[PDB]
């Protein structure tokens, strides 16, 4: 459930389908929601919009609340391709800054080493809690994919 997994590594999708809607509708659509989302957030996240190619690239790092005490920083890319009537998401590369005194002393963790088989997998000794990063992972990326299928209904 929560740490899908393709090719050895840690990947989100959905492929959704927007009746009569031309790609560039689709494209304006969740591009907007992407600029407004990620783009004068300088520092921290990127963003390319390829009207050529229909594809928007996204790239950050946030804050992630595991649970009352914990968090950690987690850091992901995303590819939304855009089609006719059609478009398709996916989330991966995504990697997990965390210090368990949560005092700053970051060590990086790739999601694959942390919530392989839904946190069943865990490598990481010092990670006590692996559901936790799973669960979070899952709610905050899925999140996501939703923000971008309200953004795609307002094309038309």
């Amino acid at each position: 459930e929560c740490a899908p997994m393709k090719n050895g590594k840690v990947c989100y999708s959905d492929d959704v389908e927007i009746e009569n809607t031309s790609k560039l509708e689709i494209f304006n659509a969740i591009n907007a929601w992407a600029k407004k989302s990620y783009g004068k957030d300088v520092f921290l996240s990127n963003v390319n919009s390829n009207k050529n190619k229909g594809t928007i690239f996204v790239s950050s790092k946030v804050e992630l609340l595991l649970n009352d005490t914990d968090k950690t920083i987690i850091k992901y890319k995303m590819r939304i391709t855009c089609f006719d009537n059609r478009y398709t998401i996916e989330a991966s590369d995504i990697v997990y800054q965390y210090d368990p005194l949560n005092d700053k002393k970051y060590k990086t963790y790739k999601a694959e080493d942390v919530i392989a088989n839904n946190g069943d997998s865990n490598t990481i000794a010092l990670i006590k809690d692996p559901k936790l990063f799973c669960n979070a992972t899952f709610f905050f990326v899925e999140n996501l994919f939703a923000d971008v299928f309200d953004a795609a209904q307002n094309a038309e």
